[PDB]
């Protein structure tokens, strides 16, 4: 069988919210010997950056799990599409009790292309968009991997 390892970096911007985040992703790929199917699973970890001025500090973390099939044609290039779910958590203040979700969640999807399918180095570039109740987030992901 064949295995491919890829890693990448992404930056996200929140339209309608004021904040920017940075995260990293690790990808695992599995292929079948007699009937290959392209599958990628990626785990993303992003953190919010802090700026010195007001003096207030807030801890915000976001984790996302995604998976996507991939199609190869004319042995030239391969394309894939992914969907996943992400959750975000922030420091809590003591508020009166009411029915509501403890953490925020949203859905993400996108597609990517593979370039330079020669040697042990290949590049992956994809566009990511996600909706987190009424807030729009855009993330660009690029990374490099090797197959053996």
């Amino acid at each position: 069988a064949t295995s491919t390892v890829t890693g990448g970096y992404a930056q996200s911007d929140a339209q309608g919210q004021m904040n920017k985040m940075g995260g990293f992703n690790l990808k695992y790929r599995y292929e079948e010997d007699n009937s290959p199917l392209g599958v990628i699973g990626s785990f993303t970890y992003t953190e919010k950056s802090r700026t010195a001025s007001s003096g207030d500090y807030n801890k915000n973390q976001y984790y996302g799990i995604t998976a996507g099939p991939a199609y190869r044609i004319n042995d030239w290039a391969s394309i894939y599409g992914v969907v996943g779910v992400g959750y975000g958590k922030f420091q809590t203040t003591e508020y009166p009790t009411y029915k509501h979700d403890t953490s925020d969640y949203g859905f993400s999807y996108g597609a990517g292309l593979q370039f330079n399918p020669m040697e042990n180095v290949a590049l992956d570039f994809s566009y990511e968009q996600s909706r987190i109740r009424s807030v729009d987030v855009g993330t660009w992901i690029a990374g490099v991997g090797y197959r053996f």
